[PDB]
């Protein structure tokens, strides 16, 4: 009686039952594989623990399914034991990327029925689904994720194809630089543990900086914004710099040797990108959702940021909701457990008459 909603993320799988306040599941969105040609498998955290033997792969890059078989096992291990539920009795909803492809869409679906029978199924835009839980049904959302962050400016619920803009900047590429500038302010990590580490840094200690320059040589000049953070075990190797600098980049691609605009500025050339008539809206309907949208702060920089960049006579809002890291789970939980949702859905047989391409027409 209750269905699915399970989030792919390049970095993370958040999954659960349609109606729950939140994700009962929420592991690594690794697949771990033994050493070579002679238990082929291990899902999440079992692969991370059991990693010594094996070689671990990510089966979503940047937002999308691109290693395929690693996959269904993620699916497998989703249901069967991270739900403890039969596939076939249970209707689901699947989070999908902006634009992601016709194929790694007929794909998914495909997958679902042939391989693990579900009832129904159905795919969802992971902006507007994150959208949805914040009210609006028109607005433009900025999902930077672990993988990707992207632009999505959205009317009277549909996503503006054309207006999307996807920047292949996010979560980790931000860990990367933070463990880089760490190793360069006398340390070395490098490996990918240190990683893990550099970045539980990061969630943690680093932030938005709102005049990058003024709150640059503001602490430049002082201690009052540094902090400590005990290493693995012990030491208490001290950040400063590394803080604010770290998500900056957002704001800044080039200190990663990116080309592209930043936040603010792709946020724009969306609206723009957008039929006059809306963008009124769009300015007053600017939604963050994403582990990396998370940064303190960063909400006002944007306002600022965007105010800057738009007519001195736009209503501008952000909405920046606690709830942003799982903030697509939710939406896609209430949406499922919507009574007319319920004539969405897409059931096994309309799929078996009409193929795979039954997915397409949407909402
Ligand atoms: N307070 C925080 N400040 C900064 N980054 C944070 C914070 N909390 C979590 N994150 C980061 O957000 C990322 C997880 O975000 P999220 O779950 O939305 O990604 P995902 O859905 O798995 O991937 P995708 O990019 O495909 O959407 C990690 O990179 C994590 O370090
Ligand atoms: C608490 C946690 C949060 C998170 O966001 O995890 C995601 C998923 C995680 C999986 C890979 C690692 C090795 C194995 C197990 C991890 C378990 C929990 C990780 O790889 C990230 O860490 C990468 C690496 S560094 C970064 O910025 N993203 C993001
Ligand atoms: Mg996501």
């Amino acid at each position: 009686t209750t269905a699915l909603v399970c989030d792919n993320g390049s970095g993370l799988v958040k999954a659960g039952f349609a109606g729950d306040d939140a994700p009962r599941a929420v592991f690594p969105s690794i697949v771990g594989r033994p050493r070579h040609q002679g238990k082929d498998s291990y899902v999440g955290d079992e692969a991370q623990s059991k990693r010594g033997i094996l070689t671990l792969k990510y089966p979503i890059e940047h937002g999308i399914i691109t290693n395929w078989d690693d996959m269904e096992k993620i699916w497998h291990h989703t249901f069967y034991n991270e739900l403890r539920v039969a596939p076939e009795e249970h209707p689901t909803l699947l989070t999908e990327a902006p634009l992601n492809p016709k194929a790694n869409r007929e794909k998914m679906t495909q997958i679902m029925f042939e391989t693990f029978n579900v009832p129904a199924m159905y795919v969802a835009i992971q902006a507007v689904l994150s959208l949805y839980a914040s009210g609006r049904t028109t607005g433009i959302v900025l999902d930077s994720g672990d993988g990707v962050t992207h632009n999505v400016p959205i009317y009277e619920g549909y996503a503006l194809p054309h207006a999307i803009m996807r920047l292949d900047l996010a979560g980790r590429d931000l860990t990367d630089y933070l463990m880089k500038i760490l190793t360069e302010r006398g340390y070395s990590f490098v490996t990918t543990a240190e990683r893990e580490i550099v970045r539980d840094i990061k969630e943690k200690l680093c932030y938005v900086a709102l005049d990058f320059e003024n709150e640059m040589a503001t602490a430049a000049s002082s201690s009052s914004l540094e902090k400590s953070y005990e290493l693995p075990d012990g030491q208490v190797i001290t950040i400063g710099n590394e803080r604010f600098r770290c998500p900056e980049t957002l704001f800044q691609p080039s200190f990663i040797g990116m080309e592209s605009a930043g936040i603010h500025e792709t946020t724009y050339n969306s609206i723009m990108k957008c039929d006059i008539d809306i963008r009124k809206d769009l300015y007053a309907n600017n939604v963050m959702s994403g582990g990396t949208t998370m940064y303190p702060g960063i909400a006002d920089r944007m306002q600022k940021e965007i105010t800057a960049l738009a007519p001195s006579t736009m209503k501008i809002k952000i909405i920046a909701p606690p709830e942003r890291k799982y903030s697509v789970w939710i939406g896609g939980s209430i949406l499922a457990s919507l009574s007319t949702f319920q004539q969405m859905w897409i059931t096994k047989q309309e799929y078996d008459e009409a193929g795979p391409s039954i997915v397409h027409r949407k909402c």
